[PDB]
């Protein structure tokens, strides 16, 4: 597993998408081999967003031959509320760039039948063959996606109650109103996620301090499905500074001395 | 990981039998493709077997076109001893049932050659194709099937020494008398478990609770073999009241708000 | 998982080559069907290289149609250097026994082109299908070659920083001067180890007494490499007796039932 | 330990205040033998504190013949700064009951000698005797007072210095900006604590929910000195619902029934 | 702490009965200066109680000068219902010896007023100084007396309220049925324990396994309150070999070879 | 607690040994009130005798009016054999320092009745009062003094026998042959350091690092002894960088800025 150390926030965000660029440009796409992108919402990622969305105004890369997939959505919420995954992916990002309409996938929270849509999702998939570079954030207590504590680590997409404590997290989005937050979302597998070629997770924040621990020193079990990446051949866990505060000393020591050239961009 | 949370172990059975028969009536099985169910012995899935004697004689279920595979097997005990699985099986369900002769698979455990016992066992499941539905007890230890502690977790069909805990607590059978119990068993693997399209476990009293606490919350690990199931796409545990009492209080209030429907029979 | 509990290095020596000896044996290999071997180098091997040569000078086995491949390798160290493990596998094996130059396989740590000789080396072991037993030992930290903690449990054939801890612990070969260890390792993933059909690691001293409780009693973690072994279907451990100071009396015993005829070789 | 399970703060807060009115009452404090009671500041006591009040101006208790001292202080904040724990006490509690100002005792937090001042104030408990009833919360690092992780359990009134992650806790109380937190503080120890007669820590919130673990089900420790009252023989702990989520279900099962009755007053 | 690893409950009965015997023919009783001795009742002292019978028998020990304390009683028994630890006392022991019923304490679990009695009971044990030596079992929870998971490590005697699995525990001596045994008891605290000069814990069979192993191997806290032995400073453990089963290697090994010739006696 | 983190045993005497100085110093020892320090033996010390030798050759302290007491002494080594601790003393402290005879204590090893031996050791302490200031080391597996895995946390001065693996650590002083050490020692207890004023513990290497997890992270229990400095209201642990490597990342950071200033003298 590969583990980033870096300060802030802002200095995540562009390592994240310099790193997205650099597999996109080095894989060269093309109409009939497009590049396949994994993406999540949640405060996690703006600061990669910001960061891609400069570097594509600046010319550094072409979103024309991406195809993205998005990790998760709310069941029942309206598409056009500001807070649908949906509209966080639009506004945040494909608004800004040049991917086609035809090229961007993301799961239909409101499908009158709910697996069918999580079927067609996984086919969809399929149908490009695999996706190249998942991003994905941490929840609180471990998740990766809305893959709550007790997800298969082979699950894969379909729907889940969230845990009372995931709706408490992103009450912050709904007004702080838990009552507003979706009960259910619509959610890739664990699965889903480790037939990735990569996968890059960003952990932000002192909140996310003993899910990175599990993650990293931790064990593999399905309480925290972020542990699923130690099966991964090619994991890359992004990291600020309070956010390692629960690592061991030589833990972190060893991945400073692994990675000082990589992240010394400055 | 789906857990159902019940109070009784006759509640616990008459789940689990529902299950069964939901399963196969939805499957609509014929002579030409079989549904294939794996089960077990023990004190654990008597009521079980009690319920789908039941249910088959109100004609809810037919087992006319159902091929059963057992868990395991004791080595060396005569085939018409009251207590070898072979007798088990007979006196608690086949005696009662529709089931072929010819339909049902047990493990032979005075067979000459062992391992070519063993591995005609798992090509007689490999020409059905898979298992669809495998039932299965939890030892006091975690062992599922006779995986006792250390036993891989891709393991196949194969001969086990029993350890002291596992004859101890099933000298019950031979009138409490340890040297009584056999001390090796034929097994299916760890791996051959897993294969199965879905695998039901029932937990029944306190002196489970540890090995439910292991497999619910712990982590990855063949001590407890149990653990396994956190790396099977579509477990079920169905469990009494005293075996939860070593779970978190919010491990069993998520699974009691997942499943207050589906366990409202009543 | 089989353990071998046996009290000095020189008796897990000679267990280890008499399971060698006996796969290769019952093997029959011929040139259209080699028997491969995978090997390692350290402290740990020593009494098992002895007790092969002796076996093989005294005609019970012979090298001839065997294929070797290493674990690993330091980077950057001369291959003349007295402890490279190109030099210590001639000294030490290959030197004394009848197996054609063509036959070995070792990574080349000064290779151009790191990425493309640890590709080609994966490949080679491709073509001839599968390595039919790796031995190994296992580092203080729990590493198994040199897949220091959070090396990915799927890794492949690549490059590795080791740890301070490795350094210092192989300092003895390099007259006690940390600073003569070489930094990096070309090495066998967890991946490329959980492909051979059998695995075997060879356990001594007290030094090794948490890596093996780790190995036998904990989880599966890639803080542990030697972890994965629990997902093996054949690994057998070969223990020295202060090596098993740290598992539990109920562990050792039953494993100590187990084997018992098996290691009265005497 | 006696650990009072309800479901909000409110009935916290009334259960709280109706004990420390009973004590009071029970002990019929006069001008020479007073009442002394330990209390703390922070989010945690107010629904204590306003029901206390209550009783109060309803004519149920008098603090004409009770003693306080209080927990702790922050150091180098004015005194009339509005969250200093002097104006929150006079504020939330002093300024509503009929205690004389003789009876108030503070840790002066500008003092000159800082050192005069913490042995002057158990000086000052000394002189009493003894505190009667001590009444605290619990950090979310299970801190009680500003006993910080690593702090000796056989500390004494002393001066120290707040964890960064006390100081982000307590910035909702300085708009949000860590910066304007007090690095240190002055705060009775864990023997000084341990020297009252009883404690009762109210724990409320999903955020305590660790430290309520760590104090019932933990062990004694000095990284969450919460625990210090697994050692005192009156011990109280009166939770609300969200902080008991960590809790073992045996556990919440075993005090709901010891205290069935003693909260159905409602 | 002192851990006498013994193979059969006959053993265990032995050595403690001989030390025992030991400790009062050193210590010379007499009328003003008596030997006092805490005493234990349920299935584990039993064959101490038959050897400190045949030794009192034989001449070896009188007890006339002995007071004796027992550790707990059940709370609305009838003195003269057989299981009563008053009747099991007398049935067991005192009716075998020359003890007088001066010397005898016991809890009175039908006193007019409960508190009282407690109280008196310590003022008993004052009178007389100390009890020089308690013997004592421990439950399959770690309890030592009554005072069940989460009782303070500091407690006097007191009124307890029975876990449920204690209860089951002893439905054993009330024909199997839990509704049966007492819900509360009269016990000594842990903190009365340990003001004796030495404590003596029998520990017998598999299910006091990990009791033995948190009082030995775990740390100090009151879920186990068995684990207050580790602030004992002259406390023995005296076992069979099931219950040593969950120790590591090394402690067991350790034990063993320090009290080898003091076990030898045979 | 208080723990210094500095990076180099040079650094870690030069600081413990300003400590004495400055303890001493400040206390203005007399004839009539001796200031009482208490030593260890061992690789550890070595930095600190060195600068505390050069302090006094310097005129910055003097030894004249302080008594010393050692932590222990073999039993059965000759007190003229060079690693006697009685000899390591002398050749490392006291030949360069002006103690007179008169205030040195050193437990004789070779005494006819070891039973009074230690309990004249105790009563000697007893007569000055008060050790002002305990230095130790601590053994990798956290023994402080010689009180193994095991030993009450309320020993006193007493006899022990020496776990294999202390043996194996100190055979590097009796030329690497384990039959060479002693197996048994006279050593102060647990509860003779928690009488102490103050204790420093010295820990350097990383082989210490385990041990030092334990004492700060850990929980206090019998196995690791120096976790019994959780309890000591005035505890120093003085540490090199090795020895901090399996800390957690927040409590190194928390130490640095509290001794940051404490730490700068260089």
């Amino acid at each position: 597993m590969r583990l980033i150390p870096l300060t802030t926030a802002e200095q995540v965000g562009k390592w994240a998408a310099r790193h997205i660029v650099n597999r996109i440009n080095a894989f060269k796409p093309t109409a009939d081999r497009p590049f396949v992108l994994g993406l999540p919402t949640g405060g996690t990622p703006m600061t990669t967003y910001k960061a891609l969305v400069e570097m594509h105004k600046a010319g550094q890369v072409s979103f024309k031959h991406v195809v993205t997939f998005n990790m998760d959505e709310y069941v029942g919420l309206p598409k056009e509320h500001p807070e649908s995954y949906y509209s966080f992916m639009h506004r945040n990002f494909f608004d800004h760039v040049d991917i086609p309409a035809e090229n961007i996938n993301l799961l239909n929270g409101n499908a009158p039948d709910i697996d069918a849509e999580c079927r067609q999702y996984e086919e969809k998939i399929r149908s490009y063959g695999k996706i190249h570079l998942f991003m994905g954030g941490v929840g609180n207590d471990g998740h990766i996606a809305f893959n709550e504590p007790a997800s298969s680590l082979a699950s894969r997409t379909r729907i889940k109650t969230l845990t009372h404590d995931t709706r408490v997290a992103n009450s912050r989005f709904f007004d702080n109103d838990v009552n507003q937050v979706p009960k259910y979302a619509l959610t890739v597998g664990v699965g889903t996620l480790l037939d990735a070629e990569e996968v890059m997770i960003l952990v932000l924040g002192s909140q996310k301090a003993l899910a990175l621990q599990a993650a990293v020193e931790g064990c593999v079990n399905h309480m925290w499905t972020i542990s699923c990446l130690q099966l991964h051949p090619k994991a890359i866990m992004v990291c600020d500074e309070p956010s390692t505060m629960e690592l061991k000393v030589k833990t972190l020591r060893y991945f400073n001395e692994l990675e000082a050239e990589n992240i010394k961009g400055l």
